[PDB]
Order: structure tokens, then sequence, then C-alpha cells
């Protein structure tokens, strides 16, 4: 589990949204694995502006932050799942590290601020859904 606050939206993995979510909706994309929905409360994360290819993740199964080498985003395989057919994922970025299904919505953060949330993993691998094209969560 985990969201991103910025200004008056929550970021969150759109398999996870609640009936809340649903109910104040903004934008989704089931491609992307994400949801956005809007909040009475101001966010005060800061959503980086970059092309970053390190940074730090959280990592719920382990209590742990670990730092990783990530690619840039990209069209990746996913395997089916109870939300999903399997497809092709867009706007994902895939780092050598550990995760399990519950680490979906930890945040993965670069110098600049935050870079997305966990969406994907396996094998050793970690992947994570970007939000740094969405210039909108800041107007
Ligand atoms: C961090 O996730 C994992 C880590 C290790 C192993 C595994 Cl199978 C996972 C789960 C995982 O890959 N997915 C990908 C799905 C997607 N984004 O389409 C998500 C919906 C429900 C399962 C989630
Ligand atoms: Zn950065």
């Amino acid at each position: 589990s985990g969201a991103i606050y910025v200004g008056n939206y929550r970021v969150v993995n759109r398999h996870l949204a609640t009936h809340n979510d649903w109910a104040n909706l903004v934008w989704e994309d089931s491609s992307r694995d994400l949801l956005v929905s809007s909040t009475t409360a101001q966010g005060c994360d800061t959503i980086a502006r970059c092309d970053c290819q390190t940074g730090v993740y959280y990592c719920s199964s382990r209590r742990k932050h670990y730092p990783v080498s990530f690619s840039k985003p990209s069209l990746i395989f996913v395997e089916a799942s109870e939300y999903y057919p399997a497809r092709y994922q867009s706007h994902l970025m895939l780092a050598v590290g550990h995760s399990e299904p519950g680490d979906c919505g930890g945040i993965l953060r670069c110098q600049h601020g935050v870079v997305g949330i966990v969406s994907t993993g396996g094998n050793g691998l970690v992947g994570f859904a970007d939000v740094r094209d969405l210039l909108w969560l800041d107007e």
C-alpha cells in the first residue's frame, strides 16, 4: 500500500484504489496502473521533473529503503492478475531489487522529489509506475 499527496490530488495504484477514490475520480489509466483522486487537505509532496535513473524506494516487505538504478519509462509485459489480463503496462521503469505484491504503493524518490510508485515485481526485479510526466499534478 501507499499514495502520493500533491496539492489537491492523491495518486495511488489503480488496482488498490478505494470506493472514495473512485467517487472523487480526477483521472485513471488502466495501462499505467494509476488513479488520481481529489482531496480536501493540501498535499505537500514534491514531484520530480527530471530524467534521473538513480533513486531510493521504500520496501514494506523488508521495512527498509533501498538505493536503485532504474530504466527509462517504457512499455513492459506484465503477467495476468485478478485486476488485469496479460498486457503491456506503459510508463513503467524496472530495477533490480526486492519486492512482493503488498509492496505496491511504495515511493521511489531521487534528489528532485517523487519519481513514481511500486507497481510490479518478481524474480529479483521491481517495477515503478512513473509520475514525472504528469505535469498537471502541480496546477
Ligand atoms: C510488487 O509486485 C510484485 C512483486 C513480486 C511479485 C509479484 Cl507477482 C508482484 C505483483 C505484480 O507484479 N503486480 C503487477 C500488477 C500490474 N501492475 O499489472 C499488479 C496488480 C496485482 C499484482 C501486481
Ligand atoms: Zn531526479
